[PDB]
């Protein structure tokens, strides 16, 4: 049926058979903007080399006739909801794309991939027998984000992992509609980035001896020397490929903290320079606060971001030093300190980030970092953007009110370097980037989020997926789609099928995680019964259902352990009309800690009229008594 | 692919590969009988929908052998087998549909039917996609129905269902070969029939003010006023509809009793006529039999009937009247049966039938009545009685008297019943010749009729409910030869209709389909049992050394009689003298619920002189009480 | 890479889609190689009845490169490789069909219609829904076998399947590419061969009034005559339908033993000929060899079996003979070794068939025999075939300049069950024997793999002994040894097994799923479990130093000994505390063995983690369980 991720904003389904794409098939532009030309050779070339349809670009050759085509219009009623929105109207007549922008082209390209056999991603097999069909009927879909601002940071600064993969991770923030690629360019144990002035950033900082283990403090080291930095060339080769894919790249250059790598080149950057670039991942240096050869370094640096980066934000990290170890009982931080009556090193810290973004306004570009930026001593830039991963939201709350834009990456639910355990799957979709404590008034001040994969513990691809996948896309699906669309259980059931495509791509994403059942996926459904200790003193359990059994279909029970010592093991669950069975599904279930096939399929008949419906579940408890759990009815 | 319901009389299957319908194939008539292009013309439009093919009609001479085209050809041969015997001749030189009379070419389309993919059914489907061939391989087929009356009732005097819910019923009926609409148009809680000499019967009598809703006596009502009835319009396009998809609709106009609707539209029609049509289903009242008003009337009635229903039959019911409630102790039935010499209430009922049966006769029309009409001024020997009770005397002596009978044995036919009542099993082994009958008289039972009662079913969805997929084993019953029923294929080729259904929107019952049942084993070997002492160990031996002849798949089948504890099954394996040579492990359960208790083991070429053995692994689930039967069955 | 059997020796994938033959597509010769144009005929005859193609020749110029054709080369550079190498190139613009010999086209056929749907082996199949697809990507393929001598041995002397029967066995050899039908076709239970010149050999000798049953001396019998032999005209058949098919047909005349039938044909041959054709297996009857009778009449036989069976190579068997049973005491055999100076009736045998080679020497011909042939003279031409597993004697045969065939009868004696030779050792066969040294190798020419058939009597039955081991011998003696690998040969034996459904050969079901400990010989051992462990319920077991890669991980506890079996509820792959994989199924591991592999999702392992594989499971009636938990990467 509908598996888009996002799922997109207003969806209207109409009867009859699909459109299909054939060999006949032809793309049209019934526009003359280039920009929208442009993106219709892109979509070309795309949906060519995965179809293996010819569909050639022309003005002409009318409409066909039974040949549905692509029809790529410009409409100007669609600006209201922002340059990335676009309609698509698909049926077998013809298949109209739309947008007020080329940009939104682009995306109702991706929502058109996503509607077809899976099989469009396959790099092997014959594909000529293939049905391109759009959908399973005819449809009208009018699609815009929630949120402008949908990021994923990849960190390459604590392992590098260059162009091949990073436009890899691209083309997956391109397919579910991500647009702000945050590029974690330096820190402590790298610095990736080319410095035409200061050779020394790449020659010495972007090389270390070898890398500590396993999880910090654990003793371990692989021993093995790691390397590697991107020159200026492939940087605006990069931000090509992304910008054609619907991306702006935010350059993250951490400071004044996370500054090992950048001192060990130049060592006057910093009063407690190392003495080579750190092997493990608990050191932070922290920048001289008190030198103008320190702002001066950085801000010619900052003049060769700004050359090939295009984006207007730039990203400084700004989260805070290590105050104790790096400039407590310096001689040039207390006497800085009692000139300028600074009482705090936080004080210094915020002198520091607030220098920083006019040196980055006086390079026409608008400052970015961590939520320390703005405080917790003078105030903060107003034109700022906040990123928050930390703290009492009051933090962000204020800073909102106090008229910043921010982004909501709280690390507790975004650091997609933790394991499912601490964020698992549910947990990313249930993010709601909205503080809730946050009037209505000041919502719109939410750009959106930001999805973070820290690379301490990543030193492959493969790992890299499966640390950022498939979480990354509910993050997708949270910036996108409306707050009162989202349904986590369907959306799961969108993975599997998104899966496939993840799988052909190449994309090794986390494995034991798409098809968990969790307590989550029942908000939306009605319960009607629990199980105790006291209800296990019999294995025959009674639920109505009466209320519920409004039309003939399938029915889904779902017996969902919530604590105790002690699983059920499941016999049968059937349903009864008033006192005679009228379906069963009989099959060994075991809920507890682990769930084993949990969910039975019941076949409700039309209803009678005037009689009860009663579930019936034939459980016990599994070597005790101490059972609590919640049974579940669905009516799709 | 002989998958077809009901399971054609002759089959013979060949070696090859089948026909298939491409863009070219053609429909081409080698006849010029008027009755045969009619029906070209609709088994053309019904497959060029279905399978999105154009199937053009060309006449005769213009076929070309690119394409396996269909030949509609008209064979006196089948004459013998009557006017609903067909042939189908299957093969990529061309399918040929012959038949003696038309309606046996719609029969061979809707076996062409069931023999193509269910895509066919699919409005929205892709039908491009799909390779139209006819089965899968070459074979002939000569088939006609075993009995001539193969009827399903649908009541619509309870519950009022309409036109679009009755073409739908039809399109059912047809496609399972049944060729009897027995409409139940009139009863206590509604008249849905317009008679224009009568305005009140429908615009009194059609509606009511809610309906009792549950069961009889429930206490509890829908609150909800129902009405609704058919003009005579709509029943002429009702029948037309019908008779294209050969099928004759047989009305029923209930007397003497169920008269509530039309006593309240004219109440000199009964002497205890109800103030209201009945809110509830337990209100029987009787027409007043003592009086000529009421012949009259009902001789009226049936004029109209006969002219919109073209059909040879009109059903009366004819079912006893409540007699203590409605005729005991009334003066006027009292003296009645003083002047007319009668002794019982029953004898009053059957003066009254007697004599509607004879003005039915003048009429042009044979009277069909519940075998309550039928005895020992007198019962027209050309009516037909319906038998809704298990009396084989009574059946004989009717036959001996000329009269065909129908079977509809209420505790195997009445579709209203649930399926504990009446499970798919009792109605595909439903027999209608009475037990007993001497083989002289089985020629006057024509056929059978399964009621579709409606007090509880006030939805289509619920009456496919109860009526699907029993209905399907009845169309069976109806025409396969008795000889060839097998209720085990049935059920393997009942799940493949079940798909047809669904694509039609037919609600059937989901759960009764796909059964186990014991009877399935009556003829597969039995190689062992266990027992409460049994269960004591876990290994389990049984010898199959005579059993094992050929290579290939044998399926043993672990079965549960009785007991409070199942049996949970860990694997099962084949031995050779002391080798394990094959094993098949899956988890199983057998006791009141089925889980895959059928293990299938491949069996090695015999060698010879080595013993054989079936060995289990299983243990009581809870316990020890457990007896079942294990089954061996070879390839 | 492909689902071929025998995996080729060398593939190049691309990406992309497939060739594809379609009703346009042809096929066109660019060589004037008159061998070449025959297989080209031939190979379109077979290509057209199973696609339903029309696939027409045509000459190079006159096409039209719409669609995919078929092109066959004569490439002499494949030469260095032998007669029986090939290439093939497939991609959406033609398939190209190399080799410097005619026959290896015939291969590249083979290889073609096991890249294509099986349903090209379905007489009656819908042949026209089917995509014909060479494979799923194109491909550079470049193959050649390992050993030139990749023989089946069928027994028809123990009991005769006739024509029908054999035709249908080389239809398999020659799918998988197995080049010598050794055909076993005299014994003491039966002649199979007329000979014009003794009719008795097939009158009297083709018959017996009933067969031993069950094993050797069971005291068992059917009491059903059985009878059967070839005719020449049909023998000569056989031979030009194996030669059709790539396929050299080795005939066999036993002797000095295994005589029996011979004998009581004419009952001068043997100093113990038997009073009627035996009934039972056990009786080997010994021709006389102190008789000039015997070589005169043998080498009339042999006259015969060269004017039918054209090939160089004629076996003798030359297995010992029953010496304490046919010769010890016989007045002609002790005078015999006495008048020769012998001391051992061994040194009567090998001067029996040192005289055979040299009369098979004289007729054109090489003679062939089990290894009692090497340990007046022994022909330096005679083919040694080895059952008996002695790496020393083979290395004197070889350095006594003959090729030497391996037929290890603990590896290769196809009569045997699977739980004497399961499929995997068959497939794990090695012949070049252990510890030959490199110098020596080139002169090991193969092996043959043998079906005797005293308990086998139908064709089914021949199949479920014969078939899949024989596909594994198909694989030792093509495969190249680096590129073998019985995971991946069992994956595409699940295909190749379609095929053989098709084709009518019951072959033995169960068996590609069978699990030994021989089968883990190679594989690590991460754990095993004792009465002690079995105390509780959860075991657990490092592999912290074994996830290498993402992947599917298999987990097998494999019984070893003690009087209880174990069940088994789940096991689990954990990353550090974090469960990240869960196979829960049940599982028992005793006696018979159900279920015991569980499948784990490793993930991209992290660096410094550990790895810990955690299983449930406890003894079923008891403790007293002894197994080995074995760790397979992906
Ligand atoms: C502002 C910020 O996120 N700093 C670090 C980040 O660099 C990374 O090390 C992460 C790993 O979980 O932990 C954070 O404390
Ligand atoms: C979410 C997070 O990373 N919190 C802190 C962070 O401040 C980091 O800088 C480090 C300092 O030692 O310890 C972490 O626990
Ligand atoms: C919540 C839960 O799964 N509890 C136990 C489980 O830990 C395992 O010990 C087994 C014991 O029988 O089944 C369950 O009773
Ligand atoms: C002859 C006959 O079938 N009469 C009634 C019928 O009208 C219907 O009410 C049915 C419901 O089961 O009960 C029968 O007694
Ligand atoms: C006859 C029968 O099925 N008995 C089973 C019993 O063996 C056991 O499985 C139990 C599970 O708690 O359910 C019972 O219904
Ligand atoms: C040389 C040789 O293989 N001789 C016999 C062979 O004839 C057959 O009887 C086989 C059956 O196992 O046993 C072998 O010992
Ligand atoms: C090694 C082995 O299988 N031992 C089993 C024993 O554990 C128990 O299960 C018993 C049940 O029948 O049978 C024995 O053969
Ligand atoms: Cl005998
Ligand atoms: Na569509
Ligand atoms: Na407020
Ligand atoms: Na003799
Ligand atoms: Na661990």
């Amino acid at each position: 049926q509908e598996q888009i991720i996002p799922k997109p904003a207003e969806i209207t389904l109409f009867t009859g058979s699909p459109a299909r794409l054939t060999p006949d098939s032809l793309i049209i532009t019934e526009t003359q903007d280039k920009a929208f030309l442009d993106q219709a050779g892109q979509l070309q070339q795309m949906l060519s080399a995965g179809t293996g349809l010819p569909l050639p670009l022309k003005p002409a050759g009318q409409a066909s006739k039974k040949a549905a085509c692509i029809v790529i219009k410009k409409d100007p009623a669609l600006a209201a909801r922002g340059e990335e929105a676009y309609s698509i109207q698909s049926s077998p007549s013809g298949i109209i794309l739309s947008a007020a922008d080329a940009r939104g082209i682009f995306y109702a390209g991706q929502s058109l991939v996503q509607m077809m056999p899976s099989v469009f991603h396959d790099r092997t097999g014959d594909k000529s027998a293939v049905r391109w069909n759009i959908s399973e009927t005819p449809f009208r879909i009018t699609d815009y984000p929630r949120f402008s601002w949908r990021a994923l940071m990849i960190d390459e600064a604590r392992h590098f992992f260059g162009e091949k993969t990073i436009k890899q991770i691209i083309d997956q923030m391109a397919l579910l509609k991500m647009n702000i690629l945050h590029w974690h360019l330096t820190d402590d144990t790298g610095w990736r980035i080319e410095i035409k002035k200061y050779p020394r950033l790449t020659s010495i900082g972007s090389k270390r001896r070898e890398s500590e283990i396993g999880t910090w403090n654990s003793g371990k080291s692989d021993g093995t020397p790691h390397e590697g930095f991107y020159t200026q060339e492939q940087i605006r080769d990069i931000v090509q490929y992304a910008a054609r894919r619907n991306i702006t790249i935010v350059p993250e250059i951490e400071m004044p903290g996370h500054a090992s790598a950048a001192a060990v080149a130049y060592p006057f950057l910093s009063l407690k320079t190392p003495g080579e670039v750190p092997t493990t991942f608990i050191v932070n240096t922290a920048f001289d606060p008190t030198s103008e050869k320190t702002y001066a370094f950085l801000s010619d640096v900052l003049d060769e971001v700004t050359a090939i980066f295009p984006g207007r934000i730039i990203h400084i990290g700004g989260d805070a030093v290590r105050y104790d170890k790096q400039w407590k009982g310096v001689p040039e931080i207390e006497e800085f300190m009692k000139k300028n009556g600074m009482k705090s090193y936080a004080d210094v810290q915020m002198h520091f980030t607030n220098r920083m973004s006019g040196i980055i306004a006086q390079k026409g570009r608008r400052m970015m970092g961590w939520n320390e930026i703005y405080g917790h001593g003078a105030k903060l830039d107003t034109n700022a953007v906040i990123q928050f991963w930390k703290g009492n939201t009051s933090l962000a709350k204020n800073a909102i009110r106090d008229g910043h834009d921010v982004i909501n990456s709280l690390h507790t639910s975004t650091y997609l370097d933790y394991s499912y355990g601490s964020i698992p799957l549910q947990k990313a979709y249930g993010f709601e980037p909205v503080f809730p404590g946050l009037e209505k008034q000041y919502h719109s001040r939410v750009k959106g989020l930001g999805a973070q994969v820290w690379t301490e513990w990543i030193s492959t691809p493969e790992r890299l997926h499966y640390q950022a996948f498939p979480r990354a896309c509910a993050f997708a699906e949270v910036g996108w789609t409306p707050a009162g669309k989202k349904d986590f259980p369907d959306f799961k059931k969108r993975l599997k099928a998104y899966s496939e495509r993840m799988d052909l791509m190449g994309i090794k994403f986390a494995r034991n995680v798409i098809s968990q059942i969790d307590k989550s996926d029942f908000f939306n459904t009605p319960r009607i019964g629990t199980w105790t200790p006291a209800t296990l003193t019999r294995e025959e359990h009674s639920f109505d259902v009466t209320k519920l059994v409004k039309a003939s279909g399938k029915h889904t029970v779902t017996l969902l352990y919530d604590k105790g010592a002690h699983a059920i093991e499941i016999e049968s669950v059937a349903l009864y009309e008033n006192s005679r069975e009228v379906s069963r599904d009989a099959h060994a279930g075991r809920s507890g800690a682990h769930k084993e096939n949990i969910q039975y399929i019941l076949n409700a008949p039309a209803p009678r009229q005037g009689a009860t419906y009663t579930v019936k579940a034939n459980f016990k408890g599994a070597g005790g008594r101490d059972s609590h759990g919640t049974v579940y009815f669905e009516t799709p």
